[PDB]
Order: structure tokens, then C-alpha cells, then sequence
């Protein structure tokens, strides 16, 4: 089996989320041939070069998975298109692009983390577009870390969902009958048409008092909840 | 494992899902050690006497899964509160009652409908519970077919979701920390307080793209999503 999750939103003001998922990472994880977190993995990040402690938690259970000879892949999110080749060492994780076009098994599928599909939200993407410059990454990274954080906190001082043509035209270029995305935080099985033939997008929620994840078999896709019930 | 379905509505206009249901008994229900259907099986029902051959088609595969050795079992329905001993002997499927206690390899959970908890609903309610008085059952089954049919068709020409507290004041009468449950059409894990301790209301979607089931295991308890690719 394949996994995929997203939208976990770690944060330090969120331990039992955090908790949660280190189970997930010793138990399920470990049982996949792969995990693929499509983005929204931290609620925040400003730079690999910060040193919260959380970074390191999840690096090092991240890589414990990838040394256990479990691939482990990384599609950002709107929250975390910060994360660097840094993290990826620490973590053991390989950075993948915006669109991934995977072959499960025989099963071609579609993976992202969604916010691209988002078009109806002309805020978003004109902030999406400024952020995605490689020279406006790289001006707020060279800014010391105490600044980033001022930054990050005068900023905070609903998710727009997908719009359905934007979803079928990303289907077509690639042409699939499969996507799995997270972003939109309402977890579901869609049926639509595309490629004149039907068509599935699986669609990931947040981590709360839940977690969710999409597991791929050679004959099955399932889209799981389960509680935190430990 | 033991697995819980509900909100299935099959019916002739729907072939599809009657498709994916029996695929789904062939498949998955064989290697349960039980089967729970928490009512709204069908989307209709006006007595056992109905010689709908969907009726039949669907009582075969049923029985097929009891014969293979797996109990199945079934809580009724706002829609199908009608079903009887005749469909139950039929099906081999053993009736209950519209609140069960099971013991799930030692983890206690309550099973319902979950039409009961709509408590914010007064036209639901008045109309329940007069249609689950033994007389005026009794009076409606005792017309002929005929005059049933055009009944139905006469009251053809959104659900209410759950009331809170009545999750809470159900749980607690039974003492348990788990509830599953259907009826309201919005598959979800929540995470609520009960008996003092923390509780999970996990809830059941509706049959049309999807499928879904609960899976509780010793260890796990895991709501699924599975669209119908096959
Ligand atoms: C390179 C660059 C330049 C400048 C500078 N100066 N600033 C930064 N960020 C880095 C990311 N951090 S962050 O992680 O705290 C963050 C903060 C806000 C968002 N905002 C959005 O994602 C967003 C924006 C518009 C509309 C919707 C949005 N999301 C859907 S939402 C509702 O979740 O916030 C994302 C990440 C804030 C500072 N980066
Ligand atoms: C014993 C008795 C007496 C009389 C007589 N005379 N009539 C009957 N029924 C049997 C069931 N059939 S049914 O299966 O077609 C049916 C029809 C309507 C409902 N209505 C509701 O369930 C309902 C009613 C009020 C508010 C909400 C409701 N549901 C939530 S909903 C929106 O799904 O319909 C249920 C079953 C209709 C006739 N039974
Ligand atoms: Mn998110
Ligand atoms: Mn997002
Ligand atoms: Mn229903
Ligand atoms: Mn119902």
C-alpha cells in the first residue's frame, strides 16, 4: 500500500496533533511501500534555519520511517512552501514538484496539494504568485530570523474550495483518471468525468481531533478517518 | 474485523449502487466476522410482501454472506422501518433493536439509525412515532399492495443533523465512549465528552458515488471511503 496524508498543521501549541502523528509514523507508516505528505505539514514556516524544537521532532521521526526503507515524499502547501533541502536532509524527505504524476501499481494518479486548484480565489493566488518568485524567497530569508517572526505575527494581525473546471483541466494535462489532494479540509470522494471517461478526485482532511489518509492498493483506493483515541 | 454500513437507498432507479453493494458483499463483507446495516438499506419499503425483485436480488447476496459463515445484522431505518421477520428470514439477517450495546473485542459501542438523536426535528418525530406504532403498522401492512404503492407515491408529492446533547445523553445512558451511527448523510469522526471521559461520535455516509463503512478491529476503529471504480 501507498499512503498519503496532508493538512497536518503541526505547531507547538498542538501537542496531541504532534502525538498523533508520531503513532501514525511507528505503527501505519512503517507498513507502507511509500508515504506522500501533499503539503500544510507545519502550520508555519519561516526557514530551515529555525530552530524550534518541533522541527527536529518531526525530522527525526520522518527519517526513522525512511531509514526503516519507507520512501518518504514532500508536495508543499500554501502554509509550508518555505521548507527547504535543509529540512529534507534532517528529515530523509525528497522534495517533489507542485504536480506529481505517479504510477501506483499500474494505477496512474494525480497528486498536489490542492491550492493551485483554488481559482476563484484571486487574493490567494496573487499572494501565491509573489511567494512562489525565487527572489522573493530568498530577500525573506536573508532577513534575520527575529524579523521573519515579526513578520509572521503581523501577518495573523475558511478555505476557498476547488473550482470544478480547474480540477477536470488539471486531470486532462495530465491525462488520469485519479487525483488525491489535501488543502480544501473537506475530506471526500468526488466522481466526475475527464479524458471522456469517469474520474475520481480523493480529497484529504486536517488533522484535528481526527487524522485521514489515502491508501492506494493494486486493486483499491480508500480514503480513512481515524480518531486519536490513544 | 467487524464492519458497519448504513444509508445504502437502494432502489431500481439507482442499478449502480445495487452493483457496488453486491461487489461489496462478494468482496469485503466475506472476510468480516460480522456485518452491521444501520438501516436505510432502502430507500422504500411498504411491507415484506413487495414482490420488487430488487427486493429479492438483494436478500440473496445477503444470505449468501450469512451462509459463507458471516453474521449479518440490521437496525431499522426512517425509511425502511417496515422490514420484517419475512425479509429477515429471507436474508438470514437477524433484526435488532434501534439501540444496541455491542462488545467489540472488548471495546463497548452503541449502534442506532441515528434518526432518534434529531431531536431539533418535531415533524420527523411526530410523524416516528406514529409509523412505529404496532397498530397503525399493523393497519397500513393489512391494505392491500396496491393501495400501499399509491400511498408512497402520494407523500412523494435536507436532513436535520444530529441535536448535540442527545449524542451525549445517548452515550451516557449506555456508558460507552463510541457511537456509530447513519441517517444524517455527513460522514465524520467527532471527538466529544461522555461519562466524564473523552467519547467519538463516528458517522456513516450515504451510498451514491461512495461507499463507506466503520471497521472496528481490537485495536482500531477507522471510517472508509471507497468510490465504486470497478
Ligand atoms: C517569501 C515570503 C515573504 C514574506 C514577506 N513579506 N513573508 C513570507 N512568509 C513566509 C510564510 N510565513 S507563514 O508560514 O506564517 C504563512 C502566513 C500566511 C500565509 N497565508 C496564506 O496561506 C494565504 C494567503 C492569502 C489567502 C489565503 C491564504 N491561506 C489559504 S490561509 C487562509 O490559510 O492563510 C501562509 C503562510 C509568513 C511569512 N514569505
Ligand atoms: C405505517 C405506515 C403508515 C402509512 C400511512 N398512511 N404509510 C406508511 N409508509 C410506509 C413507508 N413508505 S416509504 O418507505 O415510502 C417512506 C416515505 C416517507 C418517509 N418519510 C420520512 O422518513 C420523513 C418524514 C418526515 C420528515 C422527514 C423524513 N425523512 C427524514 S425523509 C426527508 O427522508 O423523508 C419514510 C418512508 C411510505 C408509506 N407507513
Ligand atoms: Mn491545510
Ligand atoms: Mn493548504
Ligand atoms: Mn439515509
Ligand atoms: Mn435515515
Amino acid at each position: 500500500a501507498t499512503l498519503f496524508i496532508a493538512d497536518l498543521h503541526l505547531q507547538t501549541e498542538e501537542p496531541e496533533i504532534t502525538a498523533g502523528f508520531l503513532r501514525f509514523l511507528q505503527g501505519e507508516a512503517r507498513q507502507a511501500d511509500a508515504l506522500y505528505i501533499l503539503g500544510d505539514l507545519f502550520e508555519a514556516w519561516i526557514g530551515d534555519d529555525d530552530p524550534n524544537p518541533l522541527h527536529q521532532q518531526i525530522a527525526s521521526a520522518i527519517k526513522a520511517v525512511v531509514d526503516a526503507g519507507v520512501p518518504c515524499y514532500f508536495i508543499h502547501g500554501n502554509r509550508d512552501f518555505l521548507v527547504g533541502q535543509r529540512f529534507a536532509r534532517q528529515s530523509g524527505m525528497i522534495l517533489l514538484a507542485e504536480e506529481e504524476r505517479l504510477d501506483l501499481y499500474g494505477r496512474e494518479v494525480l497528486i498536489m496539494h490542492g491550492d493551485t486548484l483554488c481559482t476563484d480565489d484571486q487574493g490567494y493566488l496573487a499572494f501565491r504568485a509573489k511567494v512562489h518568485t525565487p527572489w522573493i524567497q530568498r530577500l525573506f530569508l536573508a532577513l534575520p530570523l527575529f524579523i521573519r517572526h515579526r513578520i509572521a505575527a503581523r501577518m495573523r494581525a475558511e478555505i476557498m474550495d476547488v473550482n470544478p473546471q480547474a480540477v477536470v483541466d488539471a486531470m486532462e494535462r495530465h491525462h488520469v483518471q485519479w487525483l488525491i489532494h489535501g488543502h480544501t479540509h473537506r475530506p471526500a470522494v468526488h466522481e466526475l468525468q475527464a479524458n471522456g471517461q469517469p474520474a475520481w478526485r480523493v480529497v484529504l482532511g486536517a488533522w484535528h481531533s481526527e487524522g485521514s489518509m489515502v491508501k492506494v492498493t493494486p486493486d483499491d483506493v480508500e480514503l480513512i478517518h481515524f480518531p486519536f483515541h490513544h
